[PDB]
């Protein structure tokens, strides 16, 4: 995994790319294309492109390598964001509070149904089911931090 | 994993709860220390709460269970949208481009490179260890996309 330090390091360094997103772009795909030209060969748009000087002039490799980069940005950053939230709880739970991994099932269990006992009209049996398997993610999720914080179960 | 609508039905229910005029965190910390008196024991504010009346009278614990409920809330949302900018990457990728893991570990090394290139002074080893295990934490989630739609890395 990465630390805390780790996420934002690499969210600054995206603060970078994004400064120049357009020749940062190009230059990932020109290097993708030259490095390993098969990867070419996924692209009707590029796959007759031969020279790193034809790739230069290409006006829709630049722009292809601008939504590769943003896209990528935007999935860095929810990443980082989910772990934000989560590495805070574990750290805090595992390390300072002394939660086992098990009680956040009891916790779990309490949240669902105190959730269908005051919001019944909101939370039928499919609303539960979705709820319950969302709870497992959270707590598979905050067991995988619990891990890397040296607690397994 | 969760459908859309799953999502969805818990990001509305979320909302629901997020809106609540009168906290229904205190009765989810009732439930819990009432099902599992264990669990109780670890909060030093509270272990020593005998009664569901001296529990009701808890100024702390209604403050405590509206912050829980705060923080799984946001945990879910951030949660969801990690999956939300994952899934349609994954899809098109996996399903259509049939782009294989080891293409991604290409554009990933190739990233590096342009960083390394570009910013000889912004991106030190320490960085680059960060940029190069947050490009391998991302391709693990498309893998994880990838084998629910039945395609291999
Ligand atoms: C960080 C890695 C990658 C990101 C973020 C990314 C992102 C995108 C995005 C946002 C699109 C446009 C929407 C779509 O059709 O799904 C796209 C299209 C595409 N990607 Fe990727 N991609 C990545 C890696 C790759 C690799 C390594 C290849 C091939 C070796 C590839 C091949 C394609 C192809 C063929 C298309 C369709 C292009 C067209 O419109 O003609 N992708 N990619
Ligand atoms: C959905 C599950 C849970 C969430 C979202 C949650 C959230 C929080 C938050 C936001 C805090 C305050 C900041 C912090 O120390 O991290 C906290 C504190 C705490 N949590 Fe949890 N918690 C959860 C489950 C549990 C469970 C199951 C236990 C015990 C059985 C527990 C015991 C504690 C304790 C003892 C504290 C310190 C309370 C104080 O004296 O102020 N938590 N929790
Ligand atoms: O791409
Ligand atoms: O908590
Ligand atoms: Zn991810
Ligand atoms: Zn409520
Ligand atoms: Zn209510
Ligand atoms: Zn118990
Ligand atoms: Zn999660």
């Amino acid at each position: 995994g990465l630390s805390d330090g780790e996420w934002q390091q690499v969210l600054n360094v995206w603060g970078k790319v994004e400064a120049d997103i357009a020749g940062h772009g190009q230059e990932v795909l020109i290097r993708l294309f030259t490095g390993h030209p098969e990867t070419l060969e996924k692209f009707d748009k590029f796959k007759h492109l031969k020279t790193e000087a034809e790739m230069k002039a290409s006006e829709d490799l630049k722009k292809h390598g601008t939504v590769v980069l943003t896209a990528l940005g935007g999935i860095l950053k929810k990443h980082a964001a989910h772990e934000a939230e989560l590495k805070p709880l574990a750290q805090s739970h595992a390390t300072k509070h002394k939660i086992p991994i098990k009680y956040l099932e009891f916790i779990s269990d309490a949240i669902i149904h105190v959730l269908h006992s005051k919001h019944p009209g909101d939370f039928g049996a499919d609303a539960q089911g979705a709820m319950t398997k969302a709870l497992e993610l959270f707590r598979n999720d905050i067991a995988a931090k619990y891990k890397e914080l040296g607690f397994q179960g």
